[PDB]
């Protein structure tokens, strides 16, 4: 039993705990397929709960965290309003994952208070970004960059805080949330580059930048690199999670080794 | 005074939200939205009524105002229809939501009575509004059963917050008893009035109440069992009664503003009558009948149509005239 069948019944757990409930509060069949549908965001949780050692703590902070997450995924589809889903189910929904989220996380934390410090704390970092990067579409790399950090980073920042906060001890918090946050802008720049040509993504889009020559295929060499390096350094700080070292290369040479060339 | 703490209140709940939207990117149009929902922001005042101490009492208005905001910004995002930005109306929802987590939690008793309330019957308020807007109600019975999910339980967590944030002395049951009945007495009044500031149909109390599938005297009835409701939690020890003044004006204002816009001449449930005895038979007239009336002592006596250019006449003791005749008197 090795680490990608922790990785797969994670993602299976959480995955079932999600349309569990997505169904019980009335979620239509078409809105529990919509989140089943969400493999990443539903994996993501695992890799954020690398540092904790009790197997049973560790899968309930991982599908705590699916929720919330899930949750966030629903609001950002109620924003763009582009997926046919009924915005009745997607908003109730939405707030329902999320409660029952901040339940579960306040019940596993050290002290029930630190979830409601870490959500509030950069809360306005990651909402007011959200608006600007909706605002200003980049015109750049640094401008990418600068947004992805946001909605990115900051976003999964705080899942990896969390994780720390309601994983017990042994946990490098600022680790776990190093790590989170440059994990999150390899997958960030992995979407951009697959969502250009499954939703035909422009503005904005890093893939459309490359493509118009805003951006030279060098410079996201490099920032990938970069990401990966800061990536493998968070892992490695003590106790260490040496299991994500494999996960960090896997995501970012998918995105050197088959998705750039499809922009360059 | 409490009409100048009242007022003071709401401004305060006003500046909170406000200052809190725009600093996190909200325009001037959706900081105007917010500062206009009046009622939402006064809320949190009646629910912390039961708070004797005023500093803790303004920190709870206000975080509870900011989560009340929050979620009918929500509401209005899945409508889709106030012509605000989506993206800034979801993540100034989200913003202001997780504000009031961080300032209700810093107030409550317990370290997890916040989201123990939250959770407790999230699905009862989450599943209710996603049927509330699958099926639209067709009869008061129908109409009252979704009413209590968006509205009464709605309302009802507020007020199992303020008590849970309000420090010694709340009686929790109490409060959110208030709320709900309260939630539900307002929840009548937007339906009778969003019929026409929005041209809304289906399931909305108004139409059904045009439409005849809802009977005048039915809606009386139920404001008067929410009326009763409210009067009750706010009697219970040690008491809320400030509250009763606001109880009366909002359900009166349904009473006699409201109402009759749906029911037009006298939609009062019976025409009243007058019963009397004249030349040695039985005789009841509607009060629509009825030409001229006067009073001799403590006699009512009077005039009225029997059917053509025929008059009737006849005399009650006053201890048996209806109100509605009596009110002819004054008026005559």
């Amino acid at each position: 039993v090795d680490d990608d069948d922790k990785m797969l019944a994670a993602e299976a757990a959480n995955r079932d705990h999600v349309t569990r409930c997505v169904a019980q509060t009335g979620g239509s069949p078409d809105l529990v397929a919509h989140t089943a549908a969400l493999r990443l965001y539903l994996r993501v949780p695992h890799f954020l709960t690398e540092w904790t050692t009790d197997p049973d703590r560790r899968a309930a902070v991982s599908r705590a965290l699916a929720l919330d997450i899930v949750s966030m995924k629903l609001l950002d589809d109620l924003m763009d309003d582009d997926t046919g889903l009924d915005r009745v189910e997607l908003a109730c929904v939405c707030l329902r994952l999320h409660l029952r989220a901040l339940h579960e996380l306040e019940s596993l934390a050290r002290d029930p208070k630190a979830v409601t410090d870490i959500l509030e704390q950069d809360a306005v970092h990651l909402c007011g970004g959200q608006i600007r990067t909706k605002r200003s579409r980049a015109t750049n790399l640094r401008e990418w960059r600068a947004h992805a950090s946001t909605y990115g980073s900051t976003f999964l920042g705080r899942y990896g805080a969390l994780a720390a906060a309601c994983g017990g001890e042994g946990q490098p918090a600022d680790s776990v949330r190093e790590f989170a946050e440059a994990f999150a802008m390899t997958i960030t720049m992995a979407d951009d580059l697959t969502d250009y040509d499954r939703n035909g993504e422009r503005d904005g889009n890093l893939a459309h930048l490359m493509r118009t020559g805003a951006v030279a295929g060098q410079d996201v060499v490099d920032l990938l690199e970069e990401l990966r390096g800061r990536a493998l350094a968070a892992v490695a700080a003590p106790p260490g999670a040496p299991g994500l070292v494999p996960v960090v290369h896997l995501y970012t040479d998918d995105v050197l080794v088959r998705l750039l060339p499809r922009h360059l």
